[PDB]
DNA sequence: GACAGGATGTG
DNA sequence: CACATCCTGTC
């Protein structure tokens, strides 16, 4: 219902349901996560925001904007792996 | 292709 | 603001 949802909140919600482990999962105990099925998560993000043409190219650009915002960072050298900068703070928020 | 980040546009 | 879209470049 809430269409104001942000990408990081949405990704947090996906990682919270173990039934989504197939496409996105935690890869550390400190906030690192991997987009196992990147195009699949991008598809879900588009449906959520009603942007039918959403894909990883664009979902990843949205994640790149987080770097300076200190919300999410890239885990260098690790394909599709990013990290929530302030974890678990963002969780209990 | 994945990834970085600038340019322009939208609500 | 918070992306969505498109693009130049690197590797």
């Amino acid at each position: 219902m809430d269409s104001a949802i942000t990408l990081w909140q949405f990704l947090l919600q996906l990682l919270q349901k173990p039934q989504n482990k197939h496409m996105i999962c935690w890869t550390s105990n400190d906030g690192q996560f991997k987009l196992l099925q990147a195009e699949e998560v991008a598809r879900l993000w588009g449906i959520r925001k009603n942007k039918p043409n959403m894909n990883y190219d664009k979902l990843s650009r949205a994640l790149r904007y987080y770097y300076v915002k200190n919300i999410i960072k890239k885990v260098n050298g690790q394909k599709f792996v990013y990290k929530f900068v302030s974890y678990p703070e963002i969780l209990n928020m």
